[PDB]
C-alpha cells in the first residue's frame, strides 16, 4: 500500500484546501437547489429562498460582527459614555412620560369601554402588591424586569387582539409546532401498536419528551442552540434584566409543553441560581403545550383567546418569577451524531419513568385528601365539601376583581377551582359546556342555579384557564427536573410551591390585562 | 424597607411564644370543631371523637411516662428484687402451673373440638423438634424465646380467633387498609386512561406498590410509623428477650417489605452479629407487606386471618431464628441506638414523597419481570411433564400432580384433613416455587367456587375444601419465603451493607427455611384454635 | 451432640461415594423409564429412545477422547510429521487440484444454472477483494482463515440446501423454536391480561426476550450450551486456526445476542488484542439471536434459511474480521483458559434464572426507547424530503426512494436480477439505518403478497419479487449490524473491560462495515447455489 500512503500524504498536504472545496461544493449544490427551485415556481419556493436568505444574512453579520468589532466598539462608546452623564435627570423624563402615556391610555381607551376594564385595571394593581408583598425577599427586588414585562405582555395582547397580521404570524408558528410533535406521535404509534390511543397520556404524552430530547442533543452536539441561546440572551438583556437561560426557557415554553421545554437548557440546569430555577419552573406551570391547544380549540374554546393567552403568560412569567423571587446571589461530551441520538434516548429513558411514577403517587394523594375531606363533611350533613366547593367561595373576591362582574363572579371561581385541583382538560370541558349551554339559550336561572354566563366572563375564564398549574403537573416537574439534575434535588423541591403559586398568579394577571382590552360584542 | 427589618426583628424576639400561641389556638380550634361535631350528631361523628380521644390518651401517656421513669423504675425495683430472690424456688412451681393449665386447655378444648385440632397440636410439637434437630449450633440454644413466641402466638390467636369483639375489629382494620390503598387508582386511571382496567395486573395491582411507598416514605419521614414500630417492639424485646435491632426490624416487618424493612437500623447494619442478621432475613421472609394486603383482601381472602397472619408471624419467625441459629456472640448495639431512627435525608415532605415515589421504580420493574419469565417457565414444566407422562398412558400428568403428593405431609400436620390436605399442598407448592400471588389466585378461586355452591366432587375431581383448611391455608400462605425471590433480597441486602457481604450469602438459604417453618407454626396454631365447619 | 458430629464426620468420609451412588440411582431409574416407554409402545417412545440414545453416545465419546487423547496425539504425531515432510511440494499441487476442483464445479452447475448464479460468484469475488483493499494492514495478512471460511461456508450451503434431509432437519429446528418461543407468548398474558395482543409489539416481542434471557441463563448455569460452544468452537479453530477467544466468540453467537455473548470471555477481556476485539465486535454484528427467531418465522419467513444464514454467519465473520483487520501482535491467552466458561455463580437453577430475568430489563428499555426515537426522526425526514421535493414537482420523493438507488449495487451484486434489485435495496437500506425487525417485516409482507398471488405488476410499481430474491434478502438481512446498535455494543462492552474503552471505540464502525460485509457473503453463497424458480 505504497500508493495509498503517498496518496493519504498528497492529501494532508491539501487537507485544508481539500475541505475548503468540498464544503464550497456543498453549498454550491444548496444554491443551485434553491435556485433552480426558484426558476421553477418562485410562489412555490418561496419558503426556501426566505428561509437561506435568512441564514446567509445572519451567517454574514456574525462574521462582520466579529471582524469589525474594535471599531463597532470605539465608535459606540462616546454614545454610552454621554448616556451615562445625563442619565440621572433623563430617568425622571422617562418616568414621567410613561405615567403620562398610561393615564392617557385609561382616559381615551379604557373610560370609552366602560366601567368594567377600570375595575380589571385595579385587579391588576392589587395582584402586583400582593405579589411584592409576600415575596421571598421583599428589599432586594429589581423592578425593571416587573414593569418590561407588564409592558410588554400588554403590547402583544394589543398586538394579537386588535392587529390580523399579528394573529397570522403566531398562528403560523403554532401550526409548526404541532406538526412537529406530529412525529413523535407516529414514531409511538409504530412501537405500541395502532391502539395507543387508547392510554393518551402514557403512550402519547410520553414519547414526545422521548423524541425532543433527542433531537436536542442533536442540536446541542451540532452547536445551533448555543447560537440560539446567545442571540436570544443579549436581546433580552438589552430589552429586560432577565438571564439567557431562563429567557430561553420562557420564550420556548409558550408552544412547548412543562416537561419538554427545560431540556432546551439541561445542560446549564445543574449550575443555574436558585431565582433562575424558580423561574423555569414558573414558567412552565403557566403555559399550556400544543396538542392540548388543538384539542381545547376543537372544544368549542376561542382561538384567538387562547393563543393571546398563551403568547402573554411568558412576559408574565418571568415578571412575577423576578417579583415574587428576586435573585440575591451572583449568577452562575458526543463524539459523533449517533453518539448524540442515543444519549438522548437514554436520558428519556430516566426521565420517563420518573415522571410517571411521581405523577401517579401525587394524584393518589390529591384524591385522598379529597375523600377525608369529603368525609368531614359528611360528617357536618354537607357531604359535597371538597377542593373544588372551596375553591368556589374563596375564589370569589379574585374573580370579581379581574373584571368579571359579581353574578358571573361563582362560576369562574369554580372553574378555577376544578382547573386548580384537576387538570384544565376538565375546566376547559366544563367551560365549553358552559358556551354551548349560552348559545343554545334559554333560562339565565333554572330555579336558583345559574345556568350560563355572559360572553366577557367566558373570555375571562378563558384567560385565566390556560396553565398546567395543578399537582399533577407539580408531580410529573419534580420528577423529571431532579431526573434531569439530581444534584439540585434538594433545591428543586425547595421552590416548587412558590412557583406553582406564581404560576397562577401569573395567569390571574394576564386575564386581568385582557379584561382590560376586551369588550362585550 | 427598614420598618420590615425591625418587624421581622421584633417577631423574632416573640417568635417562640407567638408561634407556640398561634399553634395551641389551632389545636383549640380543631377541638372546638370535633366537640361541634359530636353535638350536632354524636352517631355519625363517633369516629372523630374516638379518634380524638385515643390520641390525647396516647400523647398525655408517652409524656407521663417520659416524665417520671425514674420514679416509676424506682418503684419497680423491690419488686424485681424480691422475684430475683425468690426465683431458685419458684421456677420450678411456675413451670408446674403453666404444664398443667397448658394440658388442661389441650384436653378439654381440643378433645371436644375434634381430633383435627389434636393434629394440628402435634404437628406443632413435630415442626419445633425438627427445627431443634437441624439446628447451627444445638448445645447452644436459649429456650426462652422459643416459649415466649410460643406463648404468644397463643394468646394473640385466642384474643382474635375465639373472641367475636376482637375478630370484628381486625375485619375493619382490614376493610380500612383495603380502602386506604384503593386510591391509587386516582392516578392509574389518569396516567394510563380510563381503559387501564384492561390490562388488569400492569394498571392496577403495580401502582398500589407505588402508593404504598410514597405514604411509607412519608410517614417515616413525619414520624408516626416509628411510634408504632417502637412500641411493639419494645413489647416483643421485654417479653422474649431478644435483641434490640433484630427486635425493631421484626415488629416493623409486620407491615413493611422485606426489602425496606432493613433501612430502619441501616446505620448499625455492619456491626450486626451473624445471629441478629439471620433473625433480620427471617423476619423479612416470614411476614408480608401491607401494599399486598389490601390486594389479596379483594381477591376475598378474609381480612381477619391475613391481619392476624402477619402479627403472629413477627414473634413467630424471631423465635425459629433464635432456635434456628442461636447467638454464640456478645451483641454491639445498644438500646438505644437500635430504638432511635433518623430520616435518611428530607427536610420537607415533597422530598419524601418523591423519594418514595422514585423507588417503587425499581421495586416495580423486577417484580414484573420475573412474573413473566417465572409464569413462562411454569407453561413450558407443564407442557414437558404432560408429554412426558402421555408415553405412560397419563398424559393428565403435571406440575401441581406432583406437588400435591410431595407436600402432602406438611398439609396433613398443619392440621388439614386427610383429603383436603392435597389441595392444601398444591397451594403451598405454588407458593414456595412461585411468589405467593399466584397462591392467594388460587385460594380466591377455589373460597369462590365454595361460596357459590354445587357439587363437591364434579364427577371424581373435588371442587372446593372446607371453610377450616382455607383459614389455614391463609395462614400458612402468608410469606415472602420463595426461591426466585431470594436472590432480590440477597442483592438488597449487601446494597445497604456491603461489608457485611460474604456473611449475607452465608445465611441467605437458611432464613429461607426458617420462615417457611414460621408460617407452618402459624398455620398450626390457627388450625388448633378453629373449630370444624 | 457429639453423635450428631460423629455422623456429621462419617458422612463427609463417605461424601463422594453418597454422591455417585445417588447420580447412579438417577441414571438407572432414567435407563428404567425409558425401557418402559419403549417396550409400552416403541412408536410412542422413539423421541425419547433417540434422545437418550444420542445422550449416552456424545457422553461415552466425551468420556473416551478425555481418557486416550495422549495415545491419539501419540498415532497422530508420525501423519502429520510426514505431512510436514512433504508439504514444500505437496503445496502446490493441493492447491491447484482444489482451483481445478472449483473450476469444474462452476463450469459444470453454476453455468447450467443460469447467469445469475455466476453473477453471485462475482459478487463474492468483489466484496472480497474490496475488504482486503480497505484493510487496516494490507501488507500483513494471513490468507489461511479467509480461503478456509469461504470454504466452510460452501460446504455448509452446499449440504443443507442442496440435500433435502439435511434441509427437512433445519425446518423441523426452527418448528420446534417456534414452540419454545410461544410458551412465553403465552406465558406474558397473565401479566398484561388477555388483551395483550392489542399492543403487539411492546406486550408480545419484548416477553420473548425475557424469556429467553431466563432460559440461556439456566442452560448456562446447567452447562449445555458450553458443551455445545466448546465443539463449534473447536471445529472451527481446527481448520481456521483463528484465536481461541474470537473461535469461541464467533461459535457462540449463533444463538446468543451480541451483548450478552462477550459474557463468555468477560474475564479476559482486558488482555484481548486489538484484532481479537475487533473480531468479537463483528462476529456479535453479523448474527442473531434465538429469540428473535421465532417471530420472524412466525412472520412468514423461511425457518431453514433463516438457520443456514445464523450457522454460516460465523464462519464469514471470522474470515471478514481477519482480512479486514489483520492481527499483528502475539495473543496472550491459553487456549485453556479461553475454552474454560466459569458456570453460573447462581445457588440454585431459579437464582439463575432471576438473575437473568433481572438482567433483560435495560436491553429491552434501550430497545423500545430507540426504535421510538429513530422512528420518529424518520418520520421528519421523509415530510423534508417529500416538501423540497414538491419544489420540483416530484413530491413522491422520500426515504426509501433514495435507498432504492442507493443501495441498488450491492443487491445487484448479491446475486438478484435487475428488475428486483430495487426492492431488496430498500429493505437493505432500512435493515442498515432501523434494525432488522422492520425490514423483516416489509419482507414478510411482500412474501405474504406473492403468496396470496395477484398482478405481479399492478401499476407502474411492482408488487412482489420472485421467490430466489426472497431468500438473497433472507439471508442478507440476518444479522444486528445497524447505526442505533453502534452505541449499545459499545456501552456494555466498555461497561465489561473499561480499561479498553480508547480501544473499543476505535474499532466500533470497522466492526460494522465488516458484519456487513459478512452478511453479503453469505448471501453470495446463497444465492450461487440457489435454482430460479
Ligand atoms: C414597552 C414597554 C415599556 C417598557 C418601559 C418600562 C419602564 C422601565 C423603567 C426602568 O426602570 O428601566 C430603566 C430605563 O429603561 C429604559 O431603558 C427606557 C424605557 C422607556 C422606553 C420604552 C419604549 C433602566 O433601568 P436601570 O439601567 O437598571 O437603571
Ligand atoms: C391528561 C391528558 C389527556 C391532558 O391533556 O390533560 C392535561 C394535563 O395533562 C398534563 N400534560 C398534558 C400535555 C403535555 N404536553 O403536550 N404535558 C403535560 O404535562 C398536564 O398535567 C395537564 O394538566
Ligand atoms: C405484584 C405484587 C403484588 C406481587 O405479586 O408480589 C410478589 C413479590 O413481590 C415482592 N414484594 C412485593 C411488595 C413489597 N412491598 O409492598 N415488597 C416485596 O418485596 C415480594 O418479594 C414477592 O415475592
Ligand atoms: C424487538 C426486538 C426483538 C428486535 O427486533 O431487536 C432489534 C435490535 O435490538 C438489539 N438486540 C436485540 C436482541 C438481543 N438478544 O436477544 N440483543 C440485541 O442487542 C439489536 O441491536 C437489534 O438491532
Amino acid at each position: 500500500e505504497r500508493m495509498c500512503g503517498r496518496m493519504s500524504d498528497f492529501c494532508r498536504e491539501h487537507k485544508t484546501t481539500l475541505r475548503y472545496i468540498i464544503w464550497g461544493i456543498l453549498i454550491a449544490g444548496y444554491l443551485a437547489l434553491v435556485i433552480a427551485a426558484c426558476v421553477m415556481n418562485f410562489h412555490r419556493a418561496l419558503p426556501l429562498f426566505v428561509i437561506t436568505v435568512v441564514a446567509i444574512f445572519f451567517v454574514v453579520w456574525d462574521h462582520l460582527m466579529a471582524k469589525y468589532e474594535s471599531q463597532i466598539a470605539r465608535f459606540l462608546s462616546p454614545g454610552q459614555r454621554l448616556l451615562d452623564s445625563h442619565w440621572f435627570w433623563l430617568k425622571w423624563v422617562i418616568w414621567g412620560c410613561l405615567i403620562l402615556g398610561v393615564i392617557l391610555w385609561l382616559v381615551f381607551d379604557t373610560a370609552k369601554l366602560g366601567q368594567q376594564q377600570l375595575v380589571s385595571f385595579g385587579g391588576l394593581i392589587i395582584y402586583t402588591s400582593l405579589t411584592f408583598l409576600f415575596s421571598k425577599h421583599p428589599t432586594k427586588v429589581y423592578w425593571r424586569p416587573v414593569f418590561w414585562g407588564i409592558g410588554l405582555q400588554f403590547l402583544l395582547g394589543l398586538l394579537i387582539l386588535r392587529t390580523e397580521p399579528g394573529f397570522m404570524a403566531f398562528d403560523w408558528l403554532g401550526k409548526q409546532v404541532q406538526t412537529f410533535l406530529g412525529y413523535s406521535d407516529a414514531g409511538a404509534s409504530f412501537v405500541f401498536g395502532e391502539k395507543y390511543t387508547d392510554h393518551f397520556f402514557a403512550f402519547k404524552v410520553l414519547p414526545i419528551v422521548i423524541f425532543f430530547s433527542t433531537v436536542m442533543s442533536m442540536l446541542y452536539y451540532l452547536g445551533l442552540m448555543q447560537w440560539i441561546i446567545r442571540k436570544v440572551g443579549w436581546v433580552m438583556l438589552v430589552t429586560m434584566g432577565t438571564s439567557p437561560v431562563e429567557s430561553v426557557v420562557a420564550s420556548g415554553n409558550i408552544f412547548i409543553g412543562q416537561t419538554e421545554s427545560p431540556l432546551l437548557v439541561r445542560p446549564y440546569l445543574p449550575y443555574v441560581t436558585k431565582s433562575e430555577l424558580h423561574a423555569i419552573m414558573t414558567a412552565g406551570f403557566s403555559t399550556i403545550a400544543g396538542s392540548v391547544l388543538g384539542a381545547y380549540i376543537s372544544f368549542g374554546v376561542s382561538s384567538s383567546h387562547l393563543l393571546t393567552a398563551s403568547v402573554m403568560s411568558a412576559p408574565a412569567a418571568l415578571a412575577i418569577s423576578k417579583l415574587f423571587w428576586p435573585e440575591t446571589e451572583t449568577p452562575k461530551d458526543s463524539r459523533n451524531l449517533l453518539e448524540a441520538a442515543t444519549q438522548g434516548a437514554s436520558s428519556s429513558i430516566s426521565l420517563v419513568a420518573n415522571i410517571a411514577v411521581n405523577l401517579i403517587a401525587f394524584l393518589a394523594l390529591l384524591s385522598f385528601m379529597n375523600s377525608a375531606l369529603s368525609w368531614l363533611g359528611n360528617m357536618f350533613d354537607y357531604p359535597q365539601l371538597s377542593f373544588e366547593v372551596i375553591c368556589s367561595y374563596v375564589f370569589m373576591p379574585f374573580a370579581f376583581m379581574m373584571g368579571v362582574d359579581w353574578q358571573d363572579s361563582f362560576m369562574v371561581a369554580k372553574l378555577i377551582g376544578y382547573k386548580t385541583f384537576f387538570n384544565e382538560f376538565v375546566a376547559y370541558q366544563q367551560l365549553s359546556k358552559l358556551i354551548s349551554l349560552r348559545q343554545v339559550g334559554g333560562p339565565k336561572f333554572v330555579d336558583g342555579v345559574q345556568q350560563y354566563m355572559s360572553m366577557r366572563s367566558e373570555a375571562i375564564s378563558t384567560y385565566a384557564l390556560c396553565g398546567f398549574a395543578n399537582f399533577g403537573s407539580l408531580g410529573i416537574v419534580i420528577g423529571g427536573l431532579t431526573s434531569m439534575a439530581p444534584s439540585r434535588k434538594r433545591d428543586i423541591t425547595a421552590g416548587a410551591m412558590r412557583a406553582l403559586i406564581a404560576g397562577t398568579i401569573a395567569c390571574f394577571l394576564t386575564a386581568c390585562i385582557a379584561g382590560m382590552l376586551t369588550n362585550t360584542p
